[PDB]
């Protein structure tokens, strides 16, 4: 179930990523350009139950990270966009994964699928909604 997941990804569309940044309260400096970045994701898992996932975020930062999880056990997250006190827990619904963050009383959420061989996550806060898509890297 996870397994569709894994492998190396690099970004192929960004829609409204920007704004969505904005709208979890980002730095300007940060938010700017947002669907100008071009992360590239290094997705593994192991027992079908826990999943680690390393970023290089690229230009112009390099903000490059790694997050490891399992399904269901909430943990505590440091993202690079400067929120503090963040509690995120990932679970399955169906096909599709679930991605949900919580801090200063907020939620937003993550929701990945793979859609005609892309990694396809749509991004909510609020009735703001980002949508980034990913292809295999680098084939
Ligand atoms: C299969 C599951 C899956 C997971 C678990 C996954 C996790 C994931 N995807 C991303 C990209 C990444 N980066 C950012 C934020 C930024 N990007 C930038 O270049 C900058 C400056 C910012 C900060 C303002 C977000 C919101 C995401 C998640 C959206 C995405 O996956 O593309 C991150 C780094 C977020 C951070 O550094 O705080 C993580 C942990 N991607 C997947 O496909």
């Amino acid at each position: 179930m996870v397994e569709k997941f894994v492998g190396t990804w690099k970004i192929a569309d960004s829609h409204n990523f920007g704004e969505y940044l904005k709208a979890i309260g980002a730095p300007k400096e940060l938010s700017d350009g947002g669907d100008a970045t071009t992360p590239t994701l290094y997705i593994s898992q192991k027992d079908g139950d826990k999943m680690t996932v390393k970023i290089e975020a690229g230009p112009p930062t390099f903000l490059d990270t790694q997050v490891k999880f399992k399904l269901g056990e909430e943990f505590d997250e440091f993202p690079s966009d400067r929120r503090k006190g963040v509690k995120s827990v990932v679970n399955l619904v169906g096909e599709k994964l679930v991605y949900v963050q919580k801090w200063d009383g907020k939620e937003t959420t993550y929701v990945r699928e793979i859609k005609d061989g892309k990694l396809v996550v749509t991004l909510t806060m609020g009735d703001v909604v980002a949508v980034r898509s990913y292809r295999r890297a680098t084939e």
